[PDB]
DNA sequence: GCAAATTAAAGCGCAAGA
DNA sequence: TCTTGCGCTTTAATTTGC
């Protein structure tokens, strides 16, 4: 609602203030008084809007010569959603086949099945192992 | 200007329960 | 035999001071 040519600084802030997951991954904020720049929803700390502009995307900001904060640089902005999509695509394959299938993703972040359940909690936001059953029960 | 210290929050690991 | 909830720790970034 409200945007400006693509671009309403002003909103995206109120986005990053407001740590809106659905301006994350459309646009980042540098602090320049740290040299960082962050989503708009960074669950870290924040900085006056003085200091604070905003990029379309977190390269751009890499390309403003300033430091990703590690705890929105590793995690995903809009792109969050995109990497839950996936898992849901996880709950398939724990009732697809007949063993159950997490060796690919306890690999990829060095953890256990029930670890994976306890992300898939993480970014869905509050249902690990359970929403892999529930997702498999209407899939 | 440059640094350190603090506060805040997320997620991993552990536990217990069913 | 499997599961889920909760806690605590660690990580990170921000703020202020001189
Ligand atoms: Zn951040």
């Amino acid at each position: 609602m409200k945007k400006a040519t693509c671009l309403t600084d002003d909103q995206r802030w109120q986005s990053v203030l407001a740590r809106d997951p659905n301006a994350d991954g459309e646009f980042v904020f540098a602090v320049r008084t740290t040299g960082i720049f962050c989503r708009p929803s960074c669950r870290a700390r924040h900085a006056l809007r003085e200091n604070v502009s905003f990029y379309a995307n977190a390269s751009e900001a890499l390309a403003a010569g300033f430091r990703p904060c590690k705890r929105c640089q590793p995690d995903k902005a809009n792109p969050r959603q995109h990497r839950l999509d996936k898992i849901t695509h996880a709950c398939r394959l724990l009732e697809q086949e007949t063993p159950v299938t997490l060796e690919a993703l306890a690999d990829q972040v060095a953890m256990s099945p029930f670890h994976l359940h306890r992300l898939f909690k993480a970014t869905t936001g509050m249902t690990p192992k359970a929403w892999q059953q529930a997702w498999r029960a209407r899939r």
